[PDB]
């Protein structure tokens, strides 16, 4: 039902606007029937949230897998997993769609936190049970910051663009170095 | 200090308008009633209602770092004290303000997610809250930083906080560390 329609999205979207995006396109495309469509997400709306809780989830694990990669490397841990974020979010079509334009997207970039909560929920493990054995309120505390300045470059892009990684790795480096265990 | 220019007064006009309308039972013509400037002189200096709630967020802007930069200056040596107040301030600031409890409105969106005239001036602010206050921190950091605690407090009004406190001691917790490697 889901996984595959994600894919299906993207794909047109690359070739279309939001607008020429509906559902039949997306059911056809996605080799499901209309019927299973509404069913499970009901509007253009519900379509484009799941898109970006997928999206929230892709981008923490982003950052998760930089941090298992690199054990004992906080910085180097860092500045991968927000390069690769930023990487990500500039080729996403409905994130390059949005900084282009689309009030039903700013509606979840500004009042959905379910966002915030998915890439909270995959960002404290990596923090907490990772090697940085870090105390599951701290964990939280950093997840839920990380998160939302990961959706002030999504709404708002950095001009420069990997500046940006390098400076913020420096911000939260020291703030994981005094939390880790 | 005197609050007679034209900006300044029309700024006030909608504050004090603002608390007993919404920001769509609001039009040009009532914001210059209450300013006492010509509806020439509004289209004048401001365009259309985007131009009005641009400004208006531009002094929000500005306000709210102020918030920030005071409590830096009122605490010399105490980092984490002047952080903590400081957010705290901004928290309650950005509660008590009349178009920010409006937010909650397509402009309005398009401000507090494609505006960064809106962090560029809450970073002049802060840059010198950081650079030029006690804590002596090099206009390179300082400018980073500046900028992650715009975008960080920008995101609290978007989608504010389930904790009251708990996010401003929290995020202080967080800055905090990196200041104190810069702070000279």
């Amino acid at each position: 039902p889901r996984l595959t329609v994600f894919d299906a999205m993207h794909q047109l979207l690359e070739s279309r606007d939001w607008s020429a995006v509906t559902m039949s396109d997306v059911a056809k495309a996605a080799g499901l029937s209309r019927q299973t469509l509404y069913s499970t997400f009901g509007n253009r709306q519900g379509l484009a949230q799941a898109y970006a809780l997928q999206l929230s989830e892709k981008f923490a694990g982003e950052i998760r897998d930089s941090i298992i990669r690199h054990p004992g490397q906080i910085e180097l841990a860092l500045s991968e997993g927000i390069n690769g974020f930023l990487r990500s979010s500039s080729r996403d079509p409905l994130i390059r769609a949005l900084v282009t334009g689309p009030d039903l997207l700013r509606l979840i970039t500004t009042e959905a936190g379910p966002l915030i909560e998915r890439a909270t929920e995959v960002l404290m493990p990596a923090l907490s049970e990772s090697w940085m054995r870090i105390e599951a309120s701290q964990a939280r505390l950093a997840a839920s910051i990380i998160a939302r300045i990961g959706i002030s470059f999504i709404s708002l892009p950095p001009e420069d663009p990997d500046q940006l990684a390098s400076g913020l790795t420096e911000v939260i480096a020291p703030y994981l170095q005094k939390v880790v265990q």
